[PDB]
């Protein structure tokens, strides 16, 4: 597989791809007997376990720890646990900031006739 | 007003009143004699619009569009319908994030959270 199969497998762009090689998050690419980049399905998993790492809000450092757990035959269970809880606890904080925004611009539309929204906001 | 009063009175850097100005998101100040920048207090609103609109969730296109109406004489139904879309947009992600954290609480749930290898966290996060 080609950097371009790749993406289109992944979801993921070349350039996140370049990217994440080079952070050194995953396992470094192969060279075929021409030069260029060619991958296995273990870089497909460690992709991939990486752009659902990044979409469910895991930093690039939490993801690419999370990458090295994946590759550890030794890993506890537990560690991946505990990180994930701790994920979740800054996700239901964002969700609540969210919630802020969306209290604050619906009160602001119910007392619009349809202008309140913009003499406050400014 | 110059524009550290204008920095201090909203918060905003000087470099970032700069930028406004710049990228035509705020009316541009007129020039004192000695060819400063002089802000009136429509600057101000201008401003401060512009800092909350993008702080409860519009983005710099759709704040300077905010700007626009500030200033327009005549929109009470067009600012309502903006308002109301950011806000399905903000339902929506908050609709994402639950959805992203009930998966992550159903697969915690299932994980024997112990030292053994065996983990449906990373398992199902990956390939
Ligand atoms: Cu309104
Ligand atoms: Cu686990």
């Amino acid at each position: 597989m080609n950097i371009s199969d790749v993406a289109k497998i992944t979801g993921l762009t070349s350039k996140a791809i370049r990217f994440y090689e080079e952070k050194g998050l995953v396992t470094p690419p192969m060279r075929s007997e021409n030069g260029y980049r060619t991958y296995t399905q273990q870089h497909l998993n460690e992709l991939t376990l990486l752009r659902q790492a990044r979409q469910v809000g895991f930093n690039l450092e939490e993801s690419g720890e999370l990458v090295n757990l994946f590759n550890d035959p030794q890993r506890h269970s537990a560690d991946v646990k505990r990180r994930t809880l701790e994920k979740v606890a800054e996700i239901e904080r964002h969700i609540e900031e969210l919630q802020s925004m969306r209290d604050q611009l619906l009160a602001l539309a119910n007392a619009c006739p349809g202008c309140p929204i913009i003499e406050n906001l400014s």
